[PDB]
């Protein structure tokens, strides 16, 4: 399918493929088995932020999900992504349910990329359109008005679907690593609302980096996010 | 063909159609004919540098053009692109020739973009990679090797073409004015380097803004510098 | 004494002096007698945005006041700054208090500069304000900190803010706002504030202002001189 | 004195206080023996970046020292900067020269300091002015007419004074971290000449971030780089 570097904010503890026994935020390079997860004590209702940091000097791909209250989730993980990505990519976001649901409402997404050999990418989305021109969207994904990005299907009622999964990316491939490039480094933030009302809620979102032509790989709603083919 | 806000550094003077009888700097809305010139000294086989500003409180559309010398052109034009942008458009660059011709080469491209209701884009381009998957090039426009996006052919032992035009459109739509933004603004900055040993070279470069889905029009070579398709 | 240049939220109509009969915002070139004036329809005790934009290439200085509800105000001016600051100025934000008063709560300040002769570029940006914040010299009644505020002038325990209060507020370095290099000299700031009051009006703004790195509030420049100017002139 | 964490750009092999026997590249904290080192292969008269980047979130420090052709230089420490510097600093530049003597000419500085709770400050110097009133200059470091700031006494025939220290700084003070920060990040950047003819060349440049009052120890020349009052 695709290849596939994401952050994982995984609401449900699917435990037969591998998750732990609780909600958790993990770093997956190509597989829905996170190679790193943090206990996450995700907070029903409230605004949260999202930072991802990564420079090619360091090598540490990291992680950290908040809440205004101060609960802060963290997790790293060594690499030269380098070795998994294409000199080409393309970046977004994705979210889904099944059985269990919630809302996956993205009120702001603001990424940055350099190539200090300089070449740079900055964009960043305070307010989503109704038809927003430079956003590939896929599934059920669907923005505006509200001023919004709606990952996954909500309906009328301010009430979540079951299987939903929904996918949204720049509609600019971003150079990501070079060889001449000295220093390839990104970052990338994002506002997220999950709110519900199950046991516990589900699936999770993510942001995510593939090659420039990424779809969903069909079969991909609830436990893997909208972004794997298989739980291999 | 498509809509056209630019800034042209017009170096071949064609007086048949509104050119002063000099190399210029000029503000193009809608039409080849300049709403403003100004008097340039075109300093062959020189490095230089373009600067074009715009802000829309003030609705003065602006154009710097230096050389390292410290010889500057400049020209204005206010205006409320309120009246002459689609929501959505392109953002490029274009040169052309035709019985007398120069390089056109260019350097550098950066162009940034903000909407304070706040939304932005911002890119630069130091270098320019061989296959530049971020750019749609149309004509005779072609990066590599160099370093360097050639808009006008240039033949092996560096000697420039006749009757040649290029173009090269950054890849995403650029949200440049918005219903809800209190302030739509931008600015646009790119080096070249123009030589030839005609008695004038020909014909000139611009930065253009034209329709997302904006193509060269047919026979726009030389004086139409790859925007029109009338003289009109 | 100083260079001022500066954009007034004039809330109170001081016109034996020459405002007009209305909250106007104003840019001001060396004089609380604005260049230019454009009418502002103050919202009382809501939260309004401001931006002020400078390019070197367009000579053209401009201002926009706008409230959620999006309420707008816009004044412009052609001028050459070049020929009026110094090569080196501070960059900061002024207030004032008298017979009537109002909150001066700035929440967040943003600040600009880039001379494209590759540049010297400056660009700071204040979301939050803290009890201590050593970057920001901080004049008069002014004061960081405890709510999260940048406060202009005298507030109490009870929120009722002072009469007769006056405050500045400056980034620490000198900037340079223009150089004989620079084919492009250029500033942009933004900040955000919230002016409540009850008197017949408030009394009296909140201000913008370029000056040298040695500026000091003028002596009694407190009331509808809005800490900025040692006289009416 | 004060307090210090730097980047060593280590020229002269010092070897009975610690330096690997070579020109190298370290993180130094608190003491100019380095946690960490790196060989580094001096090209003399060549002009060469360094980048230097941290972010609290991963905890790893990281700097690259490279020339034009290809030539890197590398080296990581992961370390909670909570722990060694202090709520607030400020950023400068060292270097220094003994017995042996070098060119001490940056021709670039850039820092930026966030707290994404967003509280940031950006500088960049392209060109050095002869009277700047944003740099603090300690010792024999001086600008202008040329355009480069020589941090180390250069006589008028261009050539480099032996035993010689000098420092800038940058005016304001830099919040580097706080309690309230969910993420506190920064990274630097310079481009340098050295240039000698000496037979190994000393003593090199440093960035640093100390205390807001720092100012050179007394006798910190040659090889102590005009930031450590001693050799411990
Ligand atoms: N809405 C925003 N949200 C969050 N950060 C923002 C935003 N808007 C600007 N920033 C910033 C923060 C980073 O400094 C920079 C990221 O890199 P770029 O790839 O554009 O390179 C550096 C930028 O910083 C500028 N700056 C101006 N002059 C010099 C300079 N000489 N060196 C470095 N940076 C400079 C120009 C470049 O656009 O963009």
């Amino acid at each position: 399918a695709d290849t596939i570097v994401a952050v994982e904010l995984d609401t449900y503890p699917n435990t037969d493929i591998g998750d732990p026994s609780y909600p958790h935020i993990g770093i997956d390079i190509k597989s829905v088995r996170s190679k790193k997860t943090a206990k996450w004590n995700m907070q029903n209702g409230k605004v949260g932020t999202a930072h991802i940091i990564y420079n090619s000097v360091g090598k540490r791909l990291s992680a950290v999900v908040s809440y205004p209250n101060g609960d802060s989730a963290t997790v790293s993980y060594d690499v030269d992504l380098d070795n998994v990505l294409p000199e080409w990519v393309r970046v977004g976001l994705s979210a889904s349910t099944g059985l269990y649901k919630e809302t996956n409402t993205i009120l702001s997404w603001s990424f940055t990329s350099k190539l200090k050999s300089t070449n740079a990418l900055h964009f960043v989305f305070n307010q989503f359109s109704k038809d927003q021109k430079d956003l590939i969207l896929q599934g059920d994904a669907t923005t505006g008005t509200d001023g919004n990005l709606e990952l996954t299907r909500v309906s009328s009622n301010g009430s979540p679907q079951g299987s939903s999964v929904g996918r949204a990316l720049f509609y600019a491939p971003v150079h990501i690593w070079e060889s001449s490039a000295v220093v390839a480094s990104f970052d990338a933030t994002f506002t997220f609302l999950i709110k519900s009302s199950d046991s516990h809620p589900a699936d999770g979102i993510a942001f995510f980096i593939s090659n420039i032509d990424s779809s969903i790989p069909s079969g991909s709603t609830g436990r893997l996010l909208g972004l794997f083919p298989d739980a291999n």
